[PDB]
Order: C-alpha cells, then sequence, then structure tokens
C-alpha cells in the first residue's frame, strides 16, 4: 500500500476516549522545520483554532501548542524525542477527560492539559516530509 499523500487531512469527531492513531516514518530530510507536524482544527479551516499541534524535531525536541485566536499560546517542550531518522513510530494521542495523552512507541511521553474542548475538533492535519501510513481515530 502506498504512503498516505501529505498534507493528509482527515475530518474527524472527538469524544473522551478517543484514540488517534498515527503510524508513519520520519527522516532527517529538512533544514530548519520539523520533520513531523500533526495540528487538530476546530474547523475544515487551516486559519480555524488549532485546539492541539505537535511537532518533532529529529534529535532536539518535541513541541506542543494551541494556537487560540490566531496566536500560539504556552509552549510545552519535551527534550525526550522517542522518533527515530528511518525507524516506524506508533504515535497514539488519547483523548481524556482533562488532557491528551501522547504516546510514542508504547511509551507515555507527555499530558496535554485540554486548552480548547476536544469536541471542537473537527480536522486532524499530519504533514511535514513523513513517510505515513495511516491515520485514524478509534472511539471504543
Ligand atoms: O509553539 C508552536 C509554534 O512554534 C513556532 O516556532 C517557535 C519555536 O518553537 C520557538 O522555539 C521559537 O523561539 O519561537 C518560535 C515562534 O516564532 C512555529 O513557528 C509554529 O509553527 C509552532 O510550531
Amino acid at each position: 500500500m502506498s504512503f498516505l499523500t501529505v498534507p493528509y487531512k482527515l475530518p474527524v469527531s472527538l469524544s473522551v476516549g478517543s484514540c488517534v492513531i498515527i503510524k508513519g516514518t520520519l527522516i532527517d530530510s529538512s533544514i530548519n522545520e520539523p520533520q513531523l507536524q500533526v495540528d487538530f482544527y476546530t474547523e475544515m479551516n487551516e486559519d480555524s483554532e488549532i485546539a492541539f499541534h505537535l511537532n518533532v524535531h529529529l534529535g532536539r525536541r518535541v513541541v506542543m501548542n494551541s494556537r487560540e485566536f490566531g496566536i500560539w499560546m504556552l509552549e510545552e517542550n519535551l527534550h525526550y524525542v522517542p522518533f527515530e531518522d528511518g525507524k516506524p513510530f506508533d504515535l497514539r494521542i488519547y483523548v481524556c477527560l482533562n488532557e491528551y495523552e501522547v504516546k510514542v512507541n508504547g511509551e507515555y511521553i507527555y499530558a496535554f492539559v485540554h486548552r480548547i474542548p476536544p469536541s471542537y475538533v473537527k480536522m486532524i492535519q499530519v504533514w511535514r516530509d513523513v513517510s505515513l501510513d495511516s491515520v485514524l481515530v478509534n472511539n471504543g
């Protein structure tokens, strides 16, 4: 099966207990730009609110934030970067009552407290130079 074409957009509806599962491979192929970006938008429109934004800078940091009323808010930085150049990853973003639980390759790495209710998310975009196998939302 061919990798998904990026930028990859997916209409979604998230509730507590939903899980976004993103499988792919990152490569060290960018200059001053992240190797993976994931944005959760409140409308099917790139100017809308971003409830959750994650980007990967291989060997440096995982960055998380929101974009509310056009403004990037408090940046949350991790220096634990489980993603590796050319190796497959399994990224899970689980919607809890108070936070997203961010999980990579079976490790719990961060709890991002909700800033916009996740019930307002309508579209996920996964982009940058990722070789993307699948993006799906499970309800349960
Ligand atoms: O916070 C997410 C936001 O980051 C912007 O870049 C930041 C960068 O993370 C920070 O280290 C630097 O000091 O300031 C920059 C803001 O100009 C990205 O431009 C944006 O797309 C998001 O990734």
